């Protein structure tokens, strides 16, 4: 359970913890995650790669899908441009400390046997359910394309084709994963990570919303981005600064300050920080300052490698 | 970070800025005094862990084994106390501490040492000496000799850092007043005994010894003071705070929410204060974690 603790920690749900126990009893086990290549890799990506590294340390072989064909179907551009971004993304994930098997979706998702099962699955997936599964994933389209409903079926089939025991993704993948659990002969365990709040507090962090910290942002950019961030005094949920403190910072954490309010604060844990903030013993401005400097240092090794 | 490793789980540092200055030097030392004890318990272990923190931050560690004080306080003959102290040395080594050891009797009766005690006695008012002892103490002459003896011992050691309990606070402040070299003082908390009636001591069933068997640990924790919802003065919660590693998992039935993974002591504290974690499940968890923490020590002894 030191391993299992490593896995469950900071996830939103595991479907199911029962089945996940049975998986852990094996000398060979594999876990996969896919990412549409993105020109900006931000903290939401980093959270998920941290979880893949967790799974690695519990004895899992890790597969990262650079999902060039998914990004193509989801209107991100032409394959050759997308693949270039994918190669950059691979370098960022490696810089994050993940040594894994990096594979382009198009290396397997065009195989005759893959496609034939996409077509089998299409006969069993309603249009309603396919479109519903994409509400949090599909690029906004006034006039939605056929591509949008092929995408979730292709994703269902990826775990079947590769024979992985565990699929990891953000909570926005939840509906595809439930479809996958109903349709495939072997259940695969699904681990869902939280979705970070955008820096302005409006909805989720996204490469296309301009409301994110990128792992390669400069110190000066990170300070500017945190200083303008939404950070309501004493409110924790939907507060992206507190989310950063929860999911990325290392404790103990020293928050310097003059003796005239409370003096220097050595914070033992995120929970201590949460108490201090909810009781308004720590002001948003001082929280932001400390979080900016700590995140700059956490991200420095990734920056240095790119 | 080195400062944070030294501060964690201390009661006070006199002073933090001075500590940060010491941390810049490439050669630095810290001392602590222990009266030799036939059983080494978690109260001792708390203080040795703090010397290990210092050792890991580059300090050379000196342990003063206080055999003269023990001899004067009626704990036996000096040769008998030496045998206990030599055992304590093996326990501290098993705990991970690499230190130099000195017995009080090896320096504190030397002629030039004694003359300096008397020099300090001539300089030091009874009023100031009594004030330094107000907390530790028909008062005896011994009461005012103790503080000037402690000051002289700090002068004789010449360490950068002194470590002890808040009980020693006023002695440490007198050392800082009277001596040219300003020693940095680190004060550690004390542990409640398993009975909840005072500080951990060698009273029957009132301590966990670091070499207690797993069954002895389970039996003592089972009958310890641990009232529902109470964190203050709760020795089981203090053990979770000062010795356990986080995160940790508490098995709990699904109708309560299922197994608990607690990220930190503070998360444990809120849960227990709220009666969201029952004393018997806290006790069972703390006992099993503590057994695992102590096992490498037990096996080296
Ligand atoms: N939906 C994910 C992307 C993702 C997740 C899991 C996968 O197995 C995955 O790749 C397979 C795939 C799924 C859907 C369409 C195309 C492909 N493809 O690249 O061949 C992509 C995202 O939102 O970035
Ligand atoms: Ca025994
Ligand atoms: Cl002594």
């Amino acid at each position: 359970m030191d391993e299992f603790e490593m896995i469950k920690r900071n996830t939103s749900e595991i479907i199911s913890e029962e089945e996940l126990r049975e998986v852990l009893k094996k000398d060979e086990k594999s876990a996969a995650i896919g990412f549409e290549p993105s020109g900006k890799i931000h903290l939401g990506h980093y959270l998920q790669i941290k979880k893949m590294i967790d799974l690695q340390n519990a004895g899992f072989d890790i597969i990262i899908i650079l999902a060039d064909l998914a990004a193509y179907l989801n209107q991100k551009g032409e394959l050759d441009e997308i693949r270039k971004i994918g190669d950059y993304n691979k370098k960022v994930f490696e810089a994050m400390g993940l040594k894994a098997k990096y594979v382009y979706g198009s290396e397997f998702a065009l195989d005759k046997d893959y496609t034939l099962n996409v077509y089998r699955l299409a006969l069993k997936t309603t249009l309603k359910r396919a479109r519903r599964s994409m509400e949090l994933i599909a690029r906004e389209d006034e006039n939605p394309k056929v591509a949008e409903v092929i995408y979730p079926i292709m994703q269902v089939n990826a775990a079947h084709y590769m024979g992985v025991d565990v699929n990891v993704g953000g909570m926005e993948q939840r509906k595809i994963h439930m479809l996958q659990r109903e349709l495939l002969p072997k259940k695969v365990v699904c681990i869902h990570n939280p979705v970070l709040t955008g820096l302005d507090g409006e909805g989720k962090m996204s490469s296309s919303k301009g409301n994110f910290i990128a792992v390669d942002d400069s110190p000066e950019e990170i300070r500017a981005k945190i200083k303008k961030a939404y950070c309501p005094a004493g409110v924790v949920e939907g507060n992206p600064i507190m989310e950063i403190a929860k999911y990325f910072l290392e404790y103990p954490l020293t928050i310097k300050r003059p003796e005239k309010f409370g003096g220097d604060l050595t914070v033992n844990s995120y929970e201590e920080l949460e108490s201090l903030f909810k009781n308004k013993e720590l002001h948003p401005m001082r929280l932001k300052n400390a979080v900016a400097e700590e995140l700059i240092k956490i991200l420095e090794p990734i920056r240095k490698r790119l």
